[PDB]
């Protein structure tokens, strides 16, 4: 299949993504959680109890029971709104983390797919390489036998051709383990993929590097979590302050309460007193408390907080610095990669033509074998580092997006129309 | 010594398995915490106190004291028992991990011994790559005395030979922090160790990939982390769960209470009402609660703790893609290594007949000298090529054994006895 | 500016350091969090409460309204005291951390500072690689026209002149990234810094290794902090022990009840019991708690401290595996440094005579243009090469007072004195 294909595939299946949406969704939930203690808590707690006098009530007995439905609610606690205000940041942060981490599913996906390629492009080239091999062989081996080429002509070019075998053996290896790569990325096996069709294929200069600055600069997921994050310890400043404020709350019951005595000293004390009670209370109720004095712990606490806030903000001075050498790295090599496409291009142009003369150059004396060889050896070299140089260029066309922050799907899209031609991941 | 006996000595001081196995052992102790309040708490507290009345009790003071006898009991409280069924899950899954961080002891220990091996292996080719050069640069000149050598010949020759003396000393060094790196892992020095017996040596082929992959889906380690992992977020999902049920606890005391009156309007009240109690108290008693309404602090715990097991889930998919991509790249790696021992073998025979040819060359006039160095440099490097090839293919056994997740003390028994000559870690 | 100037600018801005700096601040006002128990606290409630009775109580009901001040004081709690010993150690563990950081801005400035050098001088023998093989070109070009070489001689030598051209390029690419990596650390850019002042350059030999060793176990900070470290587990160990003991608190309150009744049943009860009550109480009391037996909680608690404790030991016996293998690589490794920069400045000399005689024998049919460009190519990598050495010692010097723990910034103003010429980074 084409890039689209294949990463859409495992979009759907990738447990490095879908673990990422997993802590996203707790996350989200949890601030569920953090309402709570601002809504109605309603509980029943029913008490038996027997108890046995002695001393100054030795033949007091009592069998008690209780019961009631309690109710506690939050009137004014700025400590539980405040959790739940942290929560919703919390939550919003791990959803730049999610969107960070869908952006690395494109980036990867897109460079295990190309690192295929590569190794298909490796492979088939030093198969080409194998093969032209041969046939110098056999024709140094069929005027060896008439007598006008030296045995160490012959035994340096079988030496020379037992490595292109060597080469070709762990050329594959590479090749598989580079699906294997793909298929813990992807949960597939792709019998063929697509390459980079290679006629029609030009570089794109990049935006100038400030632009891209400036829009990273706004958009960049990293940076933006930096910010979330210092904002979360903002917050967490005014939460060591809650300690300093009051808290009122209400409570209501409905309780009934069941004593009964025996023993001895309740038989005729006559005071009904020691007679069957049978209670029930509707009460409503305030609890007022304010904090006045705590061992200086409420200041301790902000103090920290603070500290914590002035780390949250080197920590995002850290976050700019890593973003522009970011952006700039990734301008500096995208260029750097255009200019090694272009010489690159000319070098195999060069050795093209370079072999082509010392072929013709050996078949009648001119240059010897181990001159045919190097040239070609040189060719198949450009050759790779060529269609491998372009891959890079790809790959930092990504980078540059990611950078930015904006890399997504439509980025992948394009990329898919410059691949057509469906290339075998198992040659034979 | 041998590759045992290094292993085993390292066994009793690798202060990163030491760790490991305190990390297991607090963690199956801390059973035992987890359990403790599913028993009997017992207390004892006292409390004496002062009281002073003033307004309506303007003249009523007491001086009390109480002491008492407490213990309480969990009769049914179901979120106690699961602490007990987590922490013991925990120590289990602590177990996994102490179980492959032994084998990573084993491959760990195993590395560096051949990387010694190795650093060895090349010094002493790059011994014999000098003292070959030396030999050879002393018939050039003494050849050049003698008027039919080039002057360019010998200044390319020493230039050539002074590098081998600048590798020779950057092999050294190699060689020397290898050592370095054994001793680290393994608490020695040692002045030999034992190579590679390279005559009795050949490959054994392995297992066919999808076997091994079967293999590894029962036992790979880290596989049956992930899957106790699952086991735990699920437990977890009950444990969230848990907090709908009721709890019913015992408690029971022996109390004693010592009051006495004082002040003034305590100076004939006489009805014997601020006269001295001392009271006692035998008790018992049943607390049952039962949660009703919590703010859907409940029910947001729950759905929490699912996505947690979504994740923990995810995280297990994770493993198994890790698993076979290990496994597969870990055959494949071995089938590379196999071919590839076969092709140095060979190149080795090559690079040696290709030299043996242009001595007898250079010697009468019909190839130079730098035909004769790039003849011997070439060989060397098979040499070494080879030797360290062998090496990879050892290792990559054991990698195999290690994603089978059956990596153990006989797999380095078996290997022991492949090599046999003591060999010195500090060559003069 | 030189690499003080530049380290010094990057000492009042680094936000990796900063952040260190402000886990330091936080750690250590967080003992004054811990003190806080040990301190007294002092609350304020006021709790109005409506009961409404029903059954036995049919007809009473009662409006109350209470206020007390309140004061706790621990008078004897071991516990608190070993939370305010923990803080303290943890505070001393962050600091040795801080001090560990301070470093790694030493040596990351240093090493980021030479890095840009070295990328310079790559650069600058590049383009005199370049320009030589130009002038080697023209002259092979105005004898390849008066007949007298081979035109594969010209298109070998085109073919590898548009290497050096390509080679140039990803060589200022190097650069640019270099000075990238100096911003990110320093906060900068900098036009022109100072390279290592050539001849005024000596190697200083190493102190004894055995020295380095026993000065490295007194001061590494990797080290100390294993130390620290042990040193928490076993307060942790007391920790765990406090449970068994008692503790003793103070309290003392100022309250103020004020009761009044309603209903039916209070209407002519004449008993004076549902008349207004109006308390008043100071009070001041000691509760003394001791535990018995908590379900062996607290032995297991300690067992844990202690298994932690020989898990802290490990650890410790890690770190001077670690300082052994750091302090003894790295002497080694500036020992084979100096034998490098000795070998490289020798292979230069060899490389730049050899030179010479093959350009007197191209331009006097000797030797060919590709033997001219081989010596040339191979002088100008010696030439890196030894360069390259030479900040590798540099860089070598400051590794060994890192694993030393003594690096600091005396260490980079002797390193400063050895530099002195201005040399742009951004060569046109
Ligand atoms: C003589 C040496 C003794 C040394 C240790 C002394 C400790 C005190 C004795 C405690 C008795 C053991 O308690 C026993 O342990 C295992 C582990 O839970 C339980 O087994 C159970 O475990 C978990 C709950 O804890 C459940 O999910 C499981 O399905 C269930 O089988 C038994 O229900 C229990 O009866
Ligand atoms: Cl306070
Ligand atoms: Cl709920
Ligand atoms: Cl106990």
């Amino acid at each position: 299949e084409n890039l689209m294909q294949v990463y859409q595939q495992a979009r759907l299946s990738n447990p490095e993504l879908r673990k990422s949406a997993a802590d996203r969704d707790a996350a989200f939930e949890k601030i569920n959680e953090a309402r709570s203690p601002l809504l109605p808590q309603l509980g029943l707690g029913a008490d038996y109890t027997y108890s046995n006098g002695y001393r100054d009530a030795n033949g007091i007995n009592s069998n008690a029971t209780s019961a009631s439905l309690q109710l506690t609610q939050s009137i004014f606690d700025m400590s539980k709104w405040r959790a739940l205000t942290l929560q919703e940041k919390a939550a919003g942060i791990q959803d730049v983390t999610y969107q960070t981490d869908q952006q690395t599913l494109i980036l990867n996906t897109a460079t295990a797919y190309f690192n295929v390629l590569n190794a298909i492009d490796v492979l088939s080239y030093t198969q080409a390489q194998k093969e032209a091999i041969y046939r110098q062989l056999d024709q140094t081996t069929q005027r060896f036998n008439v007598g006008l080429v030296a045995i160490t002509d012959v035994q340096n070019a079988r030496a020379q051709y037992d490595t292109v075998l060597a080469n070709e053996l762990t050329a594959r290896n590479n090749l598989d383990n580079a699906v294997e790569q793909l298929r813990q990325i992807t949960g597939n096996y792709y019998p063929e993929l697509a390459a980079l069709n290679v006629e029609n294929f030009k570089t794109d200069k990049p935006q100038p590097v400030n632009a891209l600055l400036k829009e990273a600069e706004k958009r960049n997921l990293s940076l933006l979590q930096a910010r979330l994050s210092q904002d979360l310890a903002r917050e967490q400043i005014r939460q060591a302050q809650d300690g300093h404020l009051p808290t009122l709350d209400l409570t209501a019951s409905t309780g009934i309460s069941d004593t009964s005595y025996s023993g001895s000293k309740t038989r005729g004390a006559a005071g009904t007193q020691y007679d069957d009670s049978n209670m029930g209370q509707n009460k409503v109720g305030l609890s007022f408390s304010l904090p006045i004095y705590q061992g200086g712990m409420v200041n301790s606490q902000v103090k920290q907080a603070q500290y914590n806030f002035v780390g949250a903000s080197e920590q995002l001075e850290s976050a700019h610095r890593s973003v522009v050498q970011t952006v700039r790295s990734s301008f500096n090599n995208i260029n750097a990669s255009i200019s090694s496409i272009n010489a690159y291009k000319q070098a195999v142009v060069s050795a093209q033509s370079s072999l082509d003369a010392m072929e013709a150059g050996f078949s009648v004396g001119t240059s010897t074998i181990v001159d045919v060889l190097d040239a070609t050896t040189t060719l198949y070299n450009a050759k790779q580092e060529l269609a491998n140089a372009r891959y890079n260029y790809l790959i930092n066309q990504l980078n540059i997006k990611s950078a930015l922050g904006t890399l997504n799907e439509q980025d992948l899209l394009a990329l898919n129309n410059a691949l057509s031609k469906p290339v075998s991941t198992n040659p034979e």
